């Protein structure tokens, strides 16, 4: 279950506030952004994350138990998962690629399309016949890619499937292709609270480097990867992503309740950018 | 500081189960259209989806101290954001469905929801308001005033003054503000309808208020996910998330949840909103 538990680094705030633009300036730049999620940017919606101070995998370890404040269908995207949606909206975020379950970056309404759920979503059944996909209101009942007990609808009977992946289980074919495309070729990945430790998903963002990409890893404990990043911000992912925002002159969209949005919309107007050099 | 009884620390959870759930929002939703007078009371539990810790839940701040433990914070009061809980209770006083509101919070999140601090009795105080003890003039800060304890903070009244700013966050020894501690008993007593949200009601007086809405027939709702001092004299006890709740709730009274503009400070109620006709009861 990797290295838990590790101690919290906090940026003092004029470092953290001239990181965040260096990191502005950075996106402003980049052709090609790509960004990478995992368990942290959840943490401000009541949802634990694995190896954090209170992590699942943390708690185990101690003889404890991880602590939720939300059921996973009462859960709010947090700030950081609204900002990726009107990044996305304003053609900011080339793609997004994702280790969470929790089913939040679908119900924040971010286009199907340019999410790659690494790791699959607890509200995704799929049928083994026709691979249909079916993005459901509540969490699908099993984990490790079982039979849900319904039936594929598709004008086929087919047996629908969790898309949760158990530890012997390769990622999904489809999610892992597009996964790595974008990250081979974004000149900019952004990390956002994940720790970089399963391969091959944490490995993804190191993709970017090659052929002079730059990295920029966004975490409050340190990452397998520290040693590659060009940046490496140590603040509370929310804090980071609505400062960015406003130094891009971005709205943080309302949430409208959970809304699933499979192709991504035309791109909206977005601020001009500031002279750099 | 250090001897001060922290009250009952760590108890279970109790889960209503999904069909039990359901009856008791129905039964809340019945409550609050039958009520010319509703009164909520809010404790930690309602920021816990935001990131803060509560105090007395399992990873509360208190029952992690017990254990040699630390509580955790996934934010900032500065980046906490109101919960759909915080939210709805804006939109209920909107309404006209909330007559006034009791909070044990310092964390600021009602004030920054837009919650119109003339209905708000904020009885611990809050972390982001300053008072002047010449004039008593209050300052809402866009940041965490950096003391406790009613001490210091070291700025000065700029009323049209140079009065000494103090922080609001009582101490243990430190009796509740009059004015908010008035306010807040007369809601209570003259409330048919007191509705708990996220306290364990472990703190005299604050969660002794709920208690004075019964007096006169009146009627007491707690949610919470761990028994509380009071769960004996509740007409309806819902152990549940909040938000849940919250949420199931407001689908019932047929509101929105609205929006949240970023931190905003309403001093005053603004009039009246339209709201849904009443369903036929009896
Ligand atoms: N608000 C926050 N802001 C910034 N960082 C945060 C915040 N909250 C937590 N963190 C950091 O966020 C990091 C979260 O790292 P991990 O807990 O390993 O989550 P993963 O997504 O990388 O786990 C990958 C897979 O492993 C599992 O087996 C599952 O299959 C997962 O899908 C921590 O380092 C925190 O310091
Ligand atoms: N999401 C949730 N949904 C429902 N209940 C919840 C949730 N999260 C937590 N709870 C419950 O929320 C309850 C929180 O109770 P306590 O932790 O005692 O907070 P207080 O506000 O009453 O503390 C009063 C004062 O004491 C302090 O010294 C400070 O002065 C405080 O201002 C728990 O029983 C949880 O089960
Ligand atoms: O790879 C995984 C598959 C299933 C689960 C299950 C629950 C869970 C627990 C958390 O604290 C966060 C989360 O998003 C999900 C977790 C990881
Ligand atoms: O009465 C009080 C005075 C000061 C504080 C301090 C911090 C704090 C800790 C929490 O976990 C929640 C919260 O809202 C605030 C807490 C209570
Ligand atoms: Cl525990
Ligand atoms: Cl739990
Ligand atoms: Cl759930
Ligand atoms: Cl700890
Ligand atoms: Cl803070
Ligand atoms: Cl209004
Ligand atoms: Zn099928
Ligand atoms: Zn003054």
């Amino acid at each position: 279950k990797g290295k838990c538990g590790l101690p919290e680094i906090f940026d003092p705030p004029e470092e953290l506030e001239r990181k965040v633009w260096e990191l502005a300036r950075l996106v402003w730049q980049s052709s090609s952004v790509v960004f990478h999620t995992g368990a942290g940017i959840s943490t401000a919606s009541g949802i634990p994350d694995f190896r954090g101070p209170h992590g699942v995998w943390t708690m185990e370890e101690r003889g404890l138990a991880p602590k939720f404040d939300t059921t996973f269908e009462s859960a709010r995207p947090t700030q950081t998962h609204m900002a990726l949606v009107q990044l996305e909206r304003v053609g900011l975020l080339r793609f997004l690629v994702s280790q969470n379950v929790d089913g939040l970056h679908v119900r924040s309404g971010f286009p199907r399309d340019k999410l790659a759920e690494l790791h699959g979503n607890m509200f995704v059944e799929e049928c083994a016949k026709c691979k249909t996909q079916y993005v459901r209101d509540t969490v699908v009942g099993t984990m490790g890619l079982k039979a849900t007990g319904r039936l594929c609808t598709v004008a086929c009977r087919g047996e629908l499937r969790d898309t949760i992946l158990d530890w012997e289980d390769s990622l999904p074919d489809r999610d892992l292709a597009l996964a790595d495309e974008a990250s081979r070729n974004a000149d900019l990945s952004i990390t956002l609270g994940t720790s970089l430790q399963i391969r091959p998903s944490g490995n993804l963002p190191l993709a970017t480097k090659r052929r002079g990409g730059r990295l920029v890893i966004v975490n409050l404990q340190p990452t397998k990867h520290d040693r590659h990043a060009d940046l490496r911000i140590h603040g509370y992912v929310d804090e980071v992503m609505t400062r960015l925002m406003k130094h891009l002159g971005l709205e943080i969209p309302a949430w409208d309740g959970p809304r699933v949005l499979e192709r991504a919309l035309p791109p909206l107007p977005r601020p001009p950018t500031p002279k750099l050099e």
